[PDB]
């Protein structure tokens, strides 16, 4: 199989190192200068369970790519959401029909980007238990164990799936195929997509914003526009598990304490939060499928109108 | 001689009570503060009307005290504020017949909701009142300057009631007018302070500050949306254009611009309450019982309780 990593972090950097190994042909794509400039003078260089592993790999920033590439059977796509269209452009020249996409991110509808270079039948959504760390530029620590689950989103999609295991299992990825992961993943942004953009608005922690008495209608209402949308995707959210795993946070002697992730970007630091691929694909997914979400849209509204006020970047 | 009775008789109803009381009327007055009842019993109600002391011996009564061995009248005036309207007026039932008429001063919207479990829909009015007043003491009230009040009934029904009730007023020096634009000034005024209050109190930051924000006017035009909805269903017809133009026009640092809203002063500066139940509030309490969806006023109402209950708000 000939792979192209698109993204070449610390997971970006252990799947090609574990793919190489199991003797596919593996391209990277990266966007930070010092890394690429690295692994072209040095290989990038592995310390893989405690054992020193060199790969050299081929590695190009998204403006060197042009029509001399080669073409690709697979391209992982591990780039943030917010690069994602910008990378899949620069990428496009090695991409053909039969080009398949795993799409290792996380948040909701990445789909709607990846559908404008490749089909949707070619879309693969994976969830990654592996771990990985950058020790600096061409320079990955790899610890411990893990696994890959994935799915084919488009039912002609799943012959080409059985065929990404079986290469990632010969790398000792230790695949899966999963009926579960686009259901786990609209699970989890529903978790997100109340808490992070709630505690962020209010201001307040995790166990103070279950506490309220409008948190049930707000989480639930919330929850029912996830499921209305995803709904329509084939997936269908058991809503009072959903909830049950949303009260659950609320326990001071769990995460009940904590501020959640987004408040943390937003409020603690003034950075630009993830609204956008979590309520914001919501609401996007039902402007196209003429279902309301008017809670997403207008948490949506306000969490971009907080970033505004704090001049978030 | 109209017998009338006043829900609420704080500085302006006491205003409204001495003026009809001089014109001639039955006044009683309804109050639920002690010391107000014990002055007023012991010395009647005590006016400087003008510069000149004006004294009304007017019955007064607490709400608890209300029964059936008290008069039927045909006018409530209400002036009770909102948090109190119900029990008030569930208090004041044994003087209501089917032919009782209640006058609405209250500020805000929906309030024609609560009355009407207790006096016939056929029957509400609803006003603005432009007079002033203040208290000085229990049982005594200070009157100065000018006013009007303009009125109108609710339902077609109450047309000639609402007449015979500004030619009372007339003759008791209140100045009031006919309106068919009050119900459509208190949902234009509602509709504006359901928009930059619960938004500015929410997000943190003044009227021009909001204003300039990318998503000022989609927040702002859904919003209003919801509140012409749900007028439309009761024949009030909101020029959307018109009320979004006048809330760009506070954006201006040269007008209000640079003032936060009421709503943002009560709760952000000094943990109070909101006003929000009988803003948006009352759009989504309406658009639940006519099958009107509103959203943002839902969610927006719910956010401001939650921020109530985090700022330990009383
Ligand atoms: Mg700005």
């Amino acid at each position: 199989m000939k792979i192209a990593i698109a993204g070449a972090g610390a997971m970006g950097s252990r799947l090609g190192i574990m793919l190489h190994q199991g003797g596919n042909d593996v391209t990277l794509i990266d966007q930070w200068p010092a890394h690429i400039e690295a692994i072209r003078k040095n290989g990038l260089i592995a310390d893989f369970n405690g054992e020193e592993v060199v790969a050299n790999l081929p590695i190009f920033s998204p403006e060197e790519i042009d029509h001399q590439n080669e073409q690709v059977d697979l391209i992982i796509a591990l780039t943030k959401a917010q690069q994602l269209d910008a990378m899949f452009k620069a990428i496009q020249p090695m991409i053909t029909e039969k080009t398949y996409v795993l799409c290792l991110l996380n948040g909701l509808g990445h789909e709607d980007v990846l559908e404008k270079y490749v089909p949707k039948e070619n879309i693969l959504v994976g969830i990654t238990m592996w771990t990985a760390g950058l020790e600096g530029p061409g320079r990955v620590k790899l610890l411990g164990d893990g696994e890959i689950e994935l799915e084919n989103i488009d039912p002609s999609g799943k012959k080409f799936a059985l065929e990404v295991v079986d290469v990632f299992q010969k790398a000792g990825l230790n695949p899966s195929y999963s009926s579960n992961v686009r259901y786990s993943i609209w699970r989890k942004a529903c978790v997100n997509g109340t808490l992070n953009g709630l505690c962020t608005i209010l201001d307040c922690n995790i166990a103070e914003f279950g506490a309220l008495p409008v948190s049930e209608s707000l989480v639930k209402t919330l929850i029912s526009e996830f499921a209305a949308v995803a709904e329509k995707e084939a997936i269908y959210l058991d809503q009072a598990e959903v909830y049950t795993h949303i009260v659950q946070t609320y326990d001071p002697n769990g995460i009940g304490l904590h501020y959640p992730s987004m408040y943390q970007d937003l409020i603690k630091n003034h950075r630009l939060t993830e609204i956008d691929y979590i309520n914001g694909a919501v609401w996007r997914k039902g402007q196209k499928y003429n279902v309301a979400t008017p809670f997403c849209a207008m948490l949506t509204q306000l969490v971009h109108g907080k970033e505004e006020l704090l001049g978030a970047k």
